[PDB]
């Protein structure tokens, strides 16, 4: 015995911590036999590892292994007869229980499954457990490896290696030795030879049902005479019998078609767009309310925001009091300016801000007069020490910093504000809820008021977008049919002149849609504007896009140019579609314009689908879309009611028309309705299953399938592979025939085909499924609550404070009231509420670890007896059946032991309910209340295969599979929907397991595929080429047909896939040696056999409860066969984007089929391009194009056959080619404005100004490579700006991209831009000509001559000063000039860090260089919600030194002494001596001119170092331009190169924080091209600034390469050489 002897001395350094270590440690050295020793020393390893994982969390070691049962027996717990369940650790405290269960999981696979499958069984639990008893936090304690705190961590990978060592030495079955050894090691792809493949006598009948029928080795001949023979039969029984499916366009037809469709003659609407919408005609009353017709108030609103902040603080712990008490002050503060100055009250006020007899509070609050001096009438007479207190409540442990010298302790004195009240009579708003047309003819008004309704738009989305910004956790002071008399209402403001104001009042706050009321301010007299319903999170389009709109607008009406007097009847008609898609955004809107899209398409060409115009038609509801819908109908009827292809021009129309339907991209894209989405999602995705035939309802989830279940599987698959080649009753049906296949395969091996299977390089190298999106899952809920008890639990070594809820701020968003607040303010609402969800729980839980029904009246009897009864806890007690008013009468209760006399902040434990329970009775929370007196009511009330799977045995681990399964599951998936414009697309979310085995899949159809040609998905290349191709096809006038498959996702199954596989051979390189496909065979069975979970929320909504037939199957399968369904197998899903590469595969396999069978038949010379969802067929005919739509029809109808339907938006013609929304057209390519401008209106995602300002750069750059235009993308940089302006950022110099730019953006990057946005700012460009020739002469210093080394980086990070003067001074200068430069300074808030703020990101969570070298290594949200937390982050203590301060603090610390130099730029640029206050955020422009242009000519040549010299067409002639840059920096400029320099010159950055995960640094260790020539300096400048990025521009392509340009723009470009 070697290792038998050694394993006992081994063991030997071990501690007896425990009585049962030395319990089991005696009974180990005490006997050793070859079948007792094995299981013991398991046993032994699994309880050390189990009790250091429970000690860690306080356990209370589980040592007899009893249930749960039992030990509640042992205390005083009733027996619920829950079900027999072991734990690893139980812990009982008052009552509630702690129950953890550890294991160890080397690989993740396991590990995940084994958390899933453990917290599913805890949870199952606590269910029975507190109907009547406990409530229990579970804690599931998961760990990767073995080590532990009681060895060494050299012990334990030595004794399992001794250990499998003794078990594969000697033994004693056939999976069990496999899974004791695979549990044991520490990492280990297809080629999964050492699996068993175990029949079942099932997978036979898959056998004869599948290869039946597949042989793939006809003969050539054979197929060519069925082909002839398949022709002349659809020629004469198909053709000519009107059974095709293209027909020709017939112009005429199309446009009736098209006026019946769109332009409504049944409706009732009127003609006047204002009249049918709500906000379009509040925006109509405003703006011709607008056109036709001191520093008291800076002292109010000084105090007013001095009032919020404090208001913050939350310094009461109540929340009527403090809105009391700010209410105390503000009136006070009014009737002390009121006093004197009697010009004020109707002055300052009547025109500033103020209402009829209401007046603006804290928190953007709008209150009566009269109900604010009623309401301080009360807590006077009962508690006259309310206000006495409070003042000196505010100096004692208080911020003691106010400036309410005398308006907060004085009294109000009620005379004289009842007088101010009675000064002016009653006006109150009437939030109108739930007619002669006088609208002055839009068509018929000037080029003024238009851009005044743009403006007034503009403002009152604005509004709105602010009025998502109130604090979510506010109550108003009283609460409240049609008409509301409004007294607490929110408000908001929006300026438009002198005198004139709007106000917009609410009543809820949060996310949600709501009804507003829009009315106006004159000289103090309100009027009323209107009242309109909307949801405020989809307006941030126009909130400041009142000239971009306005600009393309005039450009798209320039394009019509070419006829003086249509331009004129189409530009208003446009402008007032386009102002009603922004006043009226719904997805109708959106498919109605990709309808008229492919409309357009259709009409261009010749040959078009017999069942288009019955995709076109969209229903109307709410009138609103009926005058869009009549608006984009008119303008199409009007511009194409002429001719085609021959015609003077035809290409603008096109273009024009074409940019008009992309209009849809204005809308947003954000979901309107989850819940919709969700089921409609579900619908889309259930009802061709169940239409087929073949939906089977819960299976066992375990590879077991009875016998009707795999009756069902085998009869789809055959009803799947049983169609005819003859038959026309299928064409729209799923399904393959089986000679067609053969034909297609047989033909594929013979090496007949464009491709053939010559392959090189061979191939063979924790969320919750059943909710997806949701912003919590109930595994993170419980597992954080189970981590926050603990920690309560743990630090009890009992009283509690509210400081608790900070602990859960810490885990939700990642990072003492200023940081709650902080984080606090962080949170979406819904991720309040669950925040408050969170809360709760955990306050119960505690409260019952500390540890009258009669009161009937108009319940018990029936409300609350069937409400407990009903679903689970009163957690989620809906308030909706059972009244409000009753709620309220029945709190009436009186003060008793539920109860106690007190706020009790400090709240010691064991009066947790009770506390709770009194202070929310204190507010106006009345239902959360009666909830907590329902809880407090009690209201809710030897072997070695089976005896081994319990402590760390990897049971579920793959070892043998079958035809179905793998023993380790059934590739689970999930459901869940991507975005998108015209309708939400699936989207398959699948487990760990089902992922490795679909990435298998996938890399070997993708290497496949890389062999091919033709697959244009995931080769540049190819698409390039298929661009080439269309661009010369159209060009020449060949026949282009655009196909577009319908529901390529839903009807493909892997079954298919499977035959495809089964008939192939793919020959290997130089071996011929013909791959066995046996493994990849088996992941398509697992494919095939696949489970897809069905959302809780869509089956919560069909169970609690318009007809459809996804409800009725829903209802049907409810309880009649079972019980209810919540995963469905089917045949045919292939999971959109699952399968993506196999699918296109079989479709270029197909598709090249059909090519060939085309040029057999019809003597044409096909190529086609495909994309695995869409293709393009490029036709070459020999020797007008209606003679060709035989083939179309014999083309589709062969498709048909295979299992690739056509959608009806396939288009076959010669004038416009499609491919991945790309439009070719004769001589040119259509630019797609709107598209672009669009985009980049939108995706506003902001961190940090500098960045939203590189996106924006990014994408403008973009733009302007798709000639868009130079005066468009000029607006959208002024947009960008003042949307970080108004933020309260401020205006900086570098700030987003340039104002008035030039066609120069090629041959320029980021920071040539920058460098002309900064000699922009110098007027006579001296100082910047100084720098630039310093610059010149340290660049040719270093070029050659004196060749500088690293010396020069030591001076780069001392800082800027010391870093101008020192290459002032090496370059040669004096004082005079060093002093002169270093004057113009900047304010940099960013100096000391960077702004510390938390944005609105999701739950559960140095240079900036290093972190893109990192990601280079390595391998829902809306966007007005974001903005809105940006804006409001920017207004907290953000910017740091020494500390944090506001932004507001430290620029009111500058002077103004404007003497000379600081009125070039205001407010941009400052003098040393103006900046003496605040001294630490100033640092000379110039320094970072000078990185600029040293960076620029150490990239893109020495050109930029030349002075500026200004030049001494129709606006519609394009043409392409290339960059035209020279660079001297080694251009290949290759990986691990930049890291060799850095880590000769930051050798401390390169070992932290960089490079843990690599290992090939022997190739950059060993001079890899080190030693670059300008590398060396070119690097260090990025290391100290913040925004140069020159680094991240090194290491990428350009993107573009090529720029369509106008001669209007590249005759107006600045020379600079
Ligand atoms: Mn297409
Ligand atoms: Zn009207």
């Amino acid at each position: 015995d070697e290792y038998v002897q050694e394993l006992k001395g081994l063991i030997r350094k071990h501690i007896p911590e425990r009585c049962e270590f030395g319990h089991q440690k005696v009974t180990f050295l005490s006997q050793v036999h070859p079948s007792p020793l094995l299981t013991e020393g398991f046993k032994l390893l699994s309880s050390l590892v189990e009790l250091e994982s429970c000690e860690a969390h306080a356990c209370q070691a589980n040592t007899d292994q009893r249930f749960v049962d039992v030990i509640l027996s042992d205390n005083g717990i009733l027996c619920p007869t829950l079900p027999k369940v072991i734990p690893d650790g139980f812990k009982l405290t008052g009552k509630t229980l702690i129950l953890l269960e550890t294991f160890v999981r080397v690989n993740p696979d396991e590990f995940e499954k084994k958390w899933k499958a453990d917290m599913s069984k805890l949870l199952n639990l606590k269910h029975d457990l507190q109907k009547s008893g406990v409530t229990l936090v579970p804690i599931v304690d998961g760990r990767s490896n073995y080590n532990n705190r009681f060895v060494a961590d050299w012990v334990i990978e030595r004794i399992r290696w001794l250990l499998i060592e003794i078990l594969k030495a000697s033994k004693s079955e056939d999976q069990e030795y496999q899974r004791l050894i695979h549990s044991l090691s520490n990492v280990k792809l297809e080629n999964l030879e050492h699996l068993k493949r175990n029949s079942l006598d099932y997978d036979e009948r898959l056998n004869e049902s599948l290869f039946i029928g597949l042989k793939g080795d006809i003969r050539e001949s054979t197929v060519r005479e069925e082909l002839i023979k398949l022709k002349l039969w659809f020629k004469d029984e198909v053709f000519s019998k009107g059974l095709g499916k293209f027909k020709l366009t017939d112009r005429r037809e199309l446009l009736e078609s098209l006026s019946s469709l769109g332009a409504h003659l049944d409706s009732d609407v009127s003609s006047c767009p204002f009249c049918n919408n709500k906000l379009m005609e509040i925006v109509y009353n405003v703006t011709f309310s607008c056109v036709e017709r001191s520093n008291i108030e800076k002292h109010y609103l000084s105090v007013l925001s001095l009032c919020n902040k404090i208001k913050g603080l939350k310094v009461f712990n109540t929340r009527r009091n403090t809105l009391l008490f700010l209410d105390l002050i503000m009136v006070n503060l009014m009737v002390d300016i009121s006093d004197s100055c009697q010009d004020a009250i109707e002055s300052l006020r009547k025109s500033g801000l103020i209402v009829g007899q209401m007046v603006m509070l804290v928190n953007d609050r709008v209150l009566d007069i009269l109900e604010a001096v009623k309401l301080i009438r009360k807590k006077i007479g009962t508690n006259p020490n309310w206000v006495k207190n409070c003042s000196k409540i505010l100096e004692r442990s208080h911020p003691e910093i106010w400036h309410h010298l005398s308006t907060l302790i004085k009294q109000p004195d009620f005379n004289s504000l009842i007088s101010i009240a009675q000064h002016l009579v009653s006006d109150r708003p009437i939030m109108r809820y739930s007619k002669i047309c006088r609208h002055k003819l839009f068509q018929e008004m000037s080029s003024f008021e238009q851009m005044r309704l743009f403006k007034t738009l503009s403002s009152i989305s604005l509004s709105l977008i602010n009025s998502m910004k109130t604090s979510f956790s506010s109550r108003l002071l009283v609460n409240e049919f049609g008409n509301v008399r409004l007294r607490e209402c929110y408000a908001q403001r929006f300026y438009l002149a002198e005198s004139l104001v709007g106000f917009l009042f609410y009543q809820k706050t949060g996310e949600r849609s709501r009804c507003y009321s829009v009315y106006l301010s004159d000289n103090g007299v309100m009027s009323e504007q209107g009242s309109f319903y909307c949801d405020p999170k989809r307006f941030f389009l126009p909130v400041f896009s009142d000239e971009v709109l306005a600009g393309m607008c005039e450009e798209m009406t320039s394009w019509l140019d070419f006829d003086t007097g249509l331009m004129n009847d189409t530009g208003p008609i446009l402008r007032l579609l386009v102002l009603a898609i922004l006043c009226s955004p719904s997805k109708r809107n959106q498919t109605f314009l990709q309808g008229l899209r492919y409309f357009l398409m259709a009409f261009a060409n010749q040959i078009h689908h017999i069942d288009l115009t019955s995709k076109l038609v969209v229903e109307c509801k709410s009138s609103s879309e009926v005058v869009v819908q009549r608006l984009a109908v008119g303008l199409f009827i009007r511009l194409l009611s002429g001719e085609s292809d021959a015609s003077l021009f035809f290409s603008r129309r096109f273009k024009y028309l074409l940019n008009v339907s992309y209009l849809c991209h204005l809308i947003t894209k954000e979901t309107p309705d989850r819940l919709t989405d969700q089921i409609k999602c579900f619908e889309k995705f259930i009802e061709p299953k169940v239409k087929f035939g073949c939906a089977v309802v819960n299976p066992s989830l375990n590879g077991k399938l009875t016998v009707d279940q795999e009756d069902i599987m085998i009869n789809g698959l055959k009803k799947f592979f049983s169609k005819s080649l003859r038959d026309t009753e299928d064409v729209q049906t799923p399904g393959v025939c089986k000679e067609l296949l053969n034909y297609c395969v047989s033909l594929f091996n013979r090496g007949k085909l464009k491709v053939s299977g010559e392959l090189k390089n061979n191939p063979f190298r924790i969320p919750k499924l059943d909710e997806l999106g949701n912003i919590l899952s109930t595994y993170d809920k419980e597992k954080l609550v189970s981590a926050c008890v603990s920690s309560m639990a743990e630090r009890f070594k009992n009283l509690d404070p509210d400081s608790t809820d900070y602990l859960i701020l810490k885990n939700l968003t990642g990072l003492t009231q200023e940081e709650l607040s902080l984080m606090y303010e962080a949170l979406t609402e819904e991720q309040v509420e669950s925040f408050n969800e969170i809360k709760h729980d955990v306050q119960v839980a505690l409260a019952k670890m500390a540890d009258s029904p009669f009161g009937v009246m108009k319940e018990i009897r029936a409300e609350v007896s069937l409400h407990e009864v009903k679903d689970f806890d009163p957690d989620v007690l809906p308030p909706e059946v059972y009244k409000e008013l009753c709620d309220a009468v029945y709190k009436s209760s009186e003060k008793c032991n539920f109860f106690l006399e007190g706020v009790l902040d400090v709240c010691p434990l064991g009066l947790l309910l009770k506390n709770l329970t009194t202070s929310s009775y204190v507010d106006e929370e009345y239902f959360m209340c009666f909830k907590y007196l329902l809880i407090q009511g009690h209201f809710d009330q030897f072997t070695n295969a089976a005896l081994r799977n319990l402590c760390f045995y990897s049971e579920d681990s793959p070892t043998e599979f079958t035809s179905i399964s793998s023993n380790s599951g059934n590739l689970k998936f999930g459901l869940s929907y991507k975005e998108q414009v015209g309708s939400n697309r699936e989207l398959y979310v699948g487990d760990l397991n089902t992922k490795l085995m679909t990435r298998l899949v996938e890399d070997f159809s993708e290497a496949v595929g890389n062999s091919m040609k033709y697959t244009c998905l995931n080769s540049e290349k190819e698409f390039e080429r298929a661009i080439c191709d269309m661009k010369m096809a159209v060009n020449n006038g060949d026949l282009s047909c655009s196909y577009d498959h319908s529901k390529w996702g839903p009807t493909m199954s892997p079954a298919l896939f499977l035959a495809l596989l089964q008939m192939l051979e793919l020959r290997t390189p130089v071996d011929r040696s013909k791959i066995d496909l046996d493994s990849v065979k088996s992941i398509l069975k697992w494919h095939l056999h696949k489970v897809v979970e069905v959302p809780i929320n869509v089956a919560e909504a069909y169970c609690i409860g318009s007809t459809s037939l996804s409800e009725e199957f829903f209802h049907q399968t409810m309880q009649l066969n079972g019980q209810i369904p919540s995963h469905i197998m089917s045949v045919l899903d292939m999971g959109q984007g699952i399968l993506h590469n196999t699918s296109d595969l079989y479709g270029l396999i197909t598709e090249q089929f059909l090519c060939y069978a085309l040029d057999l038949l019809y003597d044409v010379i096909p190529v086609s391009y495909t994309s695995s969802d869409d293709q393009i067929t490029l036709i070459k005919t020999p020797s007008d194009a209606a003679e060709w739509l035989e083939m179309i029809c014999f083309h589709e109808f062969l498709s048909s056959k295979l299992n690739k339907f056509v959608s009806p938006k396939s288009v076959i013609g010669t004038f416009v080619a499609e491919f991945k929304s790309r439009f070719f057209v004769m001589g040119e390519e259509t630019p797609l404005l709107t598209k672009f401008v669009a985009a980049a209106l939108h995706n506003v995602k902001c961190k940090t100004p500098t960045q939203l300002s590189e996106t924006i750069d990014t994408i403008c750059d973009q733009c302007i490579a798709n000639g868009v235009s130079t005066k468009i993308v000029t607006r959208i940089s002024k947009r960008v700006n003042q949307l970080i302006r108004y933020s309260g950022y401020g205006e900086t110099p570098f700030g987003a991209i340039e104002d008035q730019d030039v066609k120069d953006w090629v041959d320029g990057s980021r920071g040539y831009r920058l460098q002309r946005k900064i000699e922009a700012i110098f007027h006579d460009d001296k100082e910047t000509s100084f720098i630039r020739n310093c610059a010149r002469k340290v660049f040719n210093d270093i070029k050659r001559g004196r060749i500088f080394e690293e010396n020069l980086i030591n001076l780069i990070g001392r800082g800027g000063d010391e870093a101008l003067t020192g290459f002032l001074q090496y370059a040669g200068c004096s004082e005079q000039e060093v002093n002169r430069v270093l004057n113009y300074r900047w304010v940099n808030l960013s100096s000391f860090g960077d702004l510390r703020l938390v944005l609105r990101t999701k739950l559960m969570t140095v240079p900036t260089l290093i972190k893109t070298l990192q990601s280079k290594l390595s391998r829902q949200s809306s966007v007005a919600s974001g903005f809105i937390g940006f804006c409001k982050s920017m207004g907290s203590k953000c910017v740091r030194d020494g500390g944090f301060l506001y932004i507001k603090e430290v620029y009111s610390g500058v002077s103004a002494c404007t003497c000379e130099i600081c009125a070039l730029k205001p407010k941009i640029i400052y003098c040393n001596n103006s900046l003496n206050k605040v001294s630490q955020f100033s640092k000379p422009i110039l320094w970072d001119y000078f990185s600029l242009v040293l960076t620029n000519a150490c990239e893109l040549g020495e050109w930029v170092f030349s002075t500026v010299k200004e030049p001494q067409n129709n606006q519609n002639f394009f043409w392409a331009v290339k960059p035209k840059v020279v660079r001297q920096i080694e251009d290949q400029l290759g990986m691990n190169h930049v890291l060799q320099s850095i880590r000769r010159n930051y050798p401390v950055l390169f070992d932290e924080h960089l490079t843990p995960f690599m290992n090939d640094l022997q190739v950059s260790r060993t001079m890899d091209s080190g030693r670059l020539k300008f590398l060396d300096v070119c690097i260090a400048l990025d290391m100290m600034n913040e925004n140069l990025g020159i680094i991240s521009h090194l290491l990428k392509t350009r993107d573009n390469s090529v720029y369509i340009v106008k001669q209007s723009d590249c005759a107006l470009a600045h020379i600079r050489q």
